[PDB]
């Protein structure tokens, strides 16, 4: 019984509900000055509704919204999403306020539901650019481990059991796909900031999301980056979410990164079911992990797109919106544009497939390269743009 | 999971926690959940999350979520006491002393001290610590908090600027002229939870000629500061002596009660913080001293700590330091101010030995 208090006492604060001198009214977050999804779609309601209301595991709402209160803006690119799943429970405790947020992010209704894989990337139109526009190409997705806490709350000894089980299965591969995993522990700051620099690697911990969520609890303890020979596909451990499956190159020829994401995802799929531990996953949102921007396919596919006319045009941000397509920077999500490049990517992750998240991209970056194009010639692109 | 999967990987780290934490101490506690919810793993995680100090010190890396905090895993908690304080198990601490009349010397020179302050800090009881309490405990600290200060009267009367309605700009002339306390970046602050919210129960108390002030929701529920420009280290303290009196008694008058040991005096986040909470700092300007080879042996032989002119998350510019009595727990407030102001004089004397070309061997401490 003593573990049952401890376990779902896991945040180790004050449960202002409980012992009943406050009303979830006398917590409500100030979100005055707020812009995230969170702070768009909380309620009053919803909150007196939810605040007292624990998961099997701990969790508490306020674990759940506490980033989207920590950050109010954004000094770059985008509108964030202001809350993080704390378990597989997070989503089911909370329901109606997770609905209303996914469907502003995905587009993706109460009513809806997450179609079939669709991984063939020879159903694939175009994915060839030219490498004056197209600089490198990035296809990525992100995974959990099935009954274990993720990052924002998972303990020490379930972040042990993520490394030592993925790590663990990451050496089934063979092939053009074997490798070696490089615990970031031992690992020399050089080094460490070489693979950054070189966009192999995930920051040092110093994001927004990262730090008040609490993904960056016992740094670097758990957190490990894993890759092949040729350092086109990597694996990360226990960042922002237990894997992150990566196929990258430079260039522009990004139906070549399709068809090898494609190849080592199956693989990896297969050997962590291949070793008993499935991969936390629901009917209706299909694969879960710690932010909901990242449900469903959980793919987020995008190129380092260099635009130096078309990015001064007074409409291309909201070119961006329509052909949904997110706008990062050269170096990342916590990162400005250079050289006039930025990271363009799908947005959207629920309710498509792969390929045809994948098709989006590539459809949206003819469209913003053919406009830059225009531009160039002293031309007009009013019509172009979606309406 | 047993305790033993989760014991911290504490290989690099280099602070109290890691210096005291032993895997027998993580296997009992580990487990053991306050009257509040306040977890083991709650009190330590700031260290475990900071092996390191860009800046002066070796850091505390624990601290108390609530009032019971320190009861619950007293036979970790006495242990990081012990190294900081000096104080044992079986020590008691002393009935306060704020005669500053008592006071040898206190009065340095206008060449070598910039400035002096003095300040302490105090916990309202009945509602957790800024770790561990929810949005509805800090709007109720504030609200209780506020309301008290109406009642100083004579020259130490002054507004309570919330933080929330403060602006960017206002806020930044007050953390330039040492007055407010800094942007919550600080590493203690971050990840031991005191910023969660944020600003949201913060704001700053502080008289006109603002020499005397207090801090509601930063680190600790309230601190008390007097300070003020030049070297007057026995005016500060006769000033910080009287509005703390005040303070107190107010609050006691509120029917709101402060968090007291009757061993270990006052409590407050950080066990840096207990017993008189007491912080006496002067800024000082040490040109010839500092790039001396004994010098930080000297400072820690008089138990003062270093900072920088900004504070704890600052180096030294200008030659000028902040220098301040380490201990607060075991030895009265004008004790502690007499420690501070005879190792500064000691300091000031060493300076003046290494600019006349001389040597300092015989005035380091044995
Ligand atoms: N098309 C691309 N080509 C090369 N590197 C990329 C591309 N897109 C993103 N990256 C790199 O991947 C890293 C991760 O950035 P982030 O936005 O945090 O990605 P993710 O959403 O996969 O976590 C960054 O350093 C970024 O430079
Ligand atoms: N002796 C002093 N004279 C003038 N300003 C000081 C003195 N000591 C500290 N300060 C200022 O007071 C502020 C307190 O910050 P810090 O030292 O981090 O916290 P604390 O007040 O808890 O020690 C800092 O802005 C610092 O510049
Ligand atoms: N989780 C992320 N890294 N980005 C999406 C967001 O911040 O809302
Ligand atoms: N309480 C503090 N702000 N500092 C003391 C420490 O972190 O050791
Ligand atoms: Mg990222
Ligand atoms: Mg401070």
């Amino acid at each position: 019984a003593i573990q049952d208090y401890f376990v779902k006492n896991r945040v180790g604060h004050s449960k202002p509900w409980e012992s009943g001198k406050f009303k979830a009214a006398d917590n409500f977050p100030d979100l005055s000055k707020h812009n995230n999804v969170m702070a768009s779609q909380l309620t009053k309601e919803l909150y007196e509704k939810y605040w007292d209301k624990v998961t099997p595991n701990g969790v508490t709402f306020d674990k759940c919204i506490q980033t989207g209160v920590d950050n109010p803006g954004n000094k770059f690119y985008g509108k964030k999403t202001g809350c993080v799943f704390g378990d597989e429970y997070s989503y089911e405790c909370y329901k109606e306020f997770f609905d209303k947020c996914i469907e502003e992010i995905h587009h993706f209704k109460p009513s809806d539901k997450h179609p079939a894989p669709d991984l063939d990337h020879n159903k694939l139109v175009g994915g060839v650019f030219e490498d004056k526009y197209v600089k490198s190409c990035r296809i990525r997705c992100g995974r959990s481990v099935k009954g274990v806490c993720l990052p924002p709350a998972m303990s020490r000894a379930e972040r042990r059991l993520v490394e030592k089980v993925v790590s663990d299965a990451l050496g089934g591969l063979k092939g053009d796909l074997a490798g070696k995993y490089y615990p970031l522990t031992t690992m020399n700051e050089k080094d460490q900031e070489q693979l950054i620099e070189d966009h192999f690697l995930f920051e040092k911990p110093t994001g927004a999301l990262l730090t008040t969520s609490g993904c960056a609890r016992d740094w670097p303890d758990g957190r490990g980056i894993w890759h092949n020979n040729e350092k086109n596909f990597l694996v990360w451990i226990n960042e922002e979410d237990h894997i992150r499956v990566i196929s990258m190159q430079k260039g522009g020829d990004l139906k070549a990164v399709f068809s090898r994401f494609a190849r080592g995802l199956l693989e990896v799929e297969r050997l962590m079911k291949e070793c008993g531990h499935g991969l936390m996953h629901n009917d209706r949102l299909g694969y879960i992990c710690t932010c909901p921007t990242n449900m469903g396919t959980v793919v987020r596919a995008s190129v380092h797109l260099r635009l130096a006319f078309l990015e001064k045009h007074p409409r291309f941000d909201e070119m961006l919106g329509k052909l949904r397509l997110g706008k990062r920077g050269t170096g990342g999500e916590s990162s400005l544009a250079t050289d006039s490049t930025y990271d363009i990517s799908n947005w959207a992750r629920l309710g498509k497939s792969e390929r045809e998240l994948v098709q989006v991209l590539v459809d949206g970056v003819n469209l913003l390269i053919a406009c830059d194009k225009k531009l160039e010639a002293g031309q007009s692109i009013d019509d172009m743009i979606p309406k």
